[PDB]
């Protein structure tokens, strides 16, 4: 599914988003929309990697979920990468949460770096109430 922007910026609120480990939500938005359009349903191949994203925030079957044809991956979300296909974003979240619990952070996510990091994010949640 494809999230209305203030939709999705009150499920975030919702699951604990909202200043997870200092990240506040405009950030999260901004990545979202950055990295998925705020679409669930959103893949793409991972060039250099040999890996594939999932979803709307875009996590790495090498290190995060498996998906069953990634060379030498992990799997620290202990996640069938598919739970992140979901309508219901709850599983994406709690990986998302686990990503940034690692060293690098927030700054595992190119697109964050490129598009919200030293740059105004107030308009992705602008009149949402949240
Ligand atoms: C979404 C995809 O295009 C890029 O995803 C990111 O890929 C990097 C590696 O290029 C991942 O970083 C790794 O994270 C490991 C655990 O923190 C670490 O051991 C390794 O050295 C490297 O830093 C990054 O997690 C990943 N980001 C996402 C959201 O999947």
């Amino acid at each position: 599914k494809v999230f209305e922007r203030c939709e999705l910026a009150r499920t975030l609120k919702r699951l604990g988003m909202d200043g997870y480990r200092g990240i506040s939500l405009a950030n999260w938005m901004c990545l979202a929309k950055w990295e998925s359009g705020y679409n669930t349903r959103a893949t793409n191949y991972n060039a250099g990697d040999r890996s594939t994203d999932y979803g709307i925030f875009q996590i790495n079957s090498r290190y995060w979920c498996n998906d069953g044809k990634t060379p030498g991956a992990v799997n620290a979300c202990h996640l069938s990468c598919s739970a992140l296909l979901q309508d219901n974003i709850a599983d994406a979240v709690a990986c998302a949460k686990r990503v940034v619990r690692d060293p690098q952070g927030i700054r595992a996510w190119v697109a964050w770096r490129n598009r919200c990091q030293n740059r105004d994010v107030r308009q992705y949640v602008q009149g949402c109430g949240v």
